[PDB]
DNA sequence: CTGCAACGATGCTACGAACGTG
DNA sequence: CACGTTCGTAGCATCGTTGCAG
């Protein structure tokens, strides 16, 4: 099966391989979506509500005006160049939603060496499939676990769209002698390696001293 | 004009971009065409709702697409999209298309043919071919110009009223010098518009030259 | 059995969109 | 607020493969 991808909203067209390009034609569409209750089939005239989804072009393709995450499935064309040639085309769909860039919130002004702070929650919106979030330390990303080094971390789709919002708030033991003036940031790193990461603006609280 | 140039074949699907519109509705596009379909210019909004929604409809993310192309859908095409806010975008869109004929065919063809005069070779045929395109011969593999030294081609188009299409006839006749290849090698070539797309070639004709009796 | 042709697949480049900077 | 740079996306071209005919 051929791996294939799109962003939501766009059109998809797939094409019929070794299939007339002016009907009429024999070939089937049997597919299987988050929009199908089982293996669907969509004939050269197709019908139902359908239509409005993925449609058979009058050359054999079949078409989605709007790609949604319902529409992540299995496509087989199976096709009938006139007789009794045959070739069955085979797609697999995954889809993405590039997320809003990436938010630190209740993020540190100044900040205590030797013990736990609250540096900030770093939360994105709007992605599809989920992915990750990471932090960085001036230019170098974290690890938990290690050094008095936590993550409290969630993730959540809004009902509607199936998108999803995840949340990350970092905290940390400063080394007492460290780098008083340090620089956070966090990053969405997507599910699917399309775009590049998407990194926050940095926050720089002060290091004070306790007693 | 602004417009860019887009050329597709016929029968294919063809997707135009909306420049700067919102990827989701609600959107505020509308797009503009003067072609051979539109009277003079027809105005198509994101809803659509006439007879051109089995023909042209504005797509979710703005977009205008089209099932499959025709002839008829020559033309030029124009959208305005609004930037919220207020941003305003455009886009022109030059937009020709083709068909491929098949194989050229000969007919008519001479036997043989007898040198120090005229001679009917034969004819070649296309059909299916958009724009009409053209038939040129060639001796050996080498062109055949007319006007030039007995060589002579009788041409024509003759365009399928229903198709819109072209059939191609092209007669060539030549006069042999005496003396001069007793079994040269005809082809014929049909060639499209543009490069968009290469050259088709006649299964050649390698007839005899005869000699004329003596007096 | 061999050659030629057509179709599909991959790679490349250019055009447009976005993001950041001054 | 504008200009300029970069990433991303889309189209054209190239090459290879498979199919078909001689």
């Amino acid at each position: 099966a051929q791996n294939i991808t799109a962003r939501i909203g766009e059109p998809l067209v797939l094409k019929c391989k070794g299939a007339p390009k002016k009907p009429p034609q024999r070939l089937e569409w049997k597919l299987n979506t988050g929009r199908t209750e089982a293996w669907k089939v969509l004939s050269p005239q197709g019908g139902g509500p359908w239509d409005s989804v993925a449609r058979v072009l009058p050359n054999g393709s079949l078409f989605l005006p709007a790609v949604g995450i319902q529409d992540e499935g299995i496509f087989r064309c199976q096709a009938m160049n006139r007789n009794g040639k045959e070739t069955k085309s085979n797609y697999r769909v995954r889809v993405y939603q590039i997320p809003g860039k990436p938010e630190i919130v209740d993020s540190a002004s100044e900040l205590t060496a030797g013990v736990p702070n609250k540096v900030g929650t770093c939360v994105s919106e709007g992605s599809y499939p989920a992915g990750t979030l990471s932090w960085h330390l001036d230019g170098k990303p974290l690890v938990p676990n290690e050094k008095g080094v936590s993550v409290k971390e969630q993730t959540r789709r809004h009902p509607e769209t199936g998108l999803f919002t995840l949340q990350s708030e970092l905290m940390v033991t400063p080394a007492r002698g460290g780098d008083p003036r340090p620089t956070f940031s966090c990053s969405f790193s997507p599910g699917l390696p399309r775009h590049r990461a998407l990194r926050t603006a940095p926050i720089q609280p002060r290091v004070w001293e306790p007693v």
